[PDB]
């Protein structure tokens, strides 16, 4: 079923701390292997999503492939989550414009399909 996407510039910058989010610290963080936003391998493919409960969550570092179709067009990304959503995804404005052939503020919230694939496919 579709999930909901929105944007937040939070991610939309390179040098932001991975300490800043909840996927920081403890067994399931993401701080060590990726110490900034900039750094995860698919930036700015990355976002937030509710599938991360909170810090510690085993969610992160999930890797999804999510696909939108507009104007007779389907676009799929592949997107590392690293922080908690209140409902489906957050991502960087950058990946919502890929995903949108750049409307992601012209739309701001869309419904998108989405597929967690294995981690590697981020480069996890």
């Amino acid at each position: 079923g579709a999930v909901q996407l929105r944007f937040d510039n939070t991610y939309d910058n390179a040098s932001g701390s991975m300490n800043t989010v909840a996927c920081s610290t403890g067994a399931n963080g993401l701080s060590q292997r990726f110490p900034t936003f900039g750094s995860v391998p698919t930036f700015p493919h990355i976002g937030a999503s509710s599938d991360i409960g909170g810090f510690n969550s085993p969610a992160c570092g999930n890797c999804y492939t999510i696909s939108f179709t507009f104007q007779g067009v389907t676009r799929s990304i592949n997107l590392v989550a690293i922080d908690h959503a209140g409902n489906g995804f957050n991502v960087a404005q950058a990946a919502m414009d890929e995903l949108t052939n750049g409307n992601a503020v012209a739309l701001g919230t869309i419904d998108v399909q989405s597929q967690q694939v294995a981690r590697s496919v981020c480069g996890l």
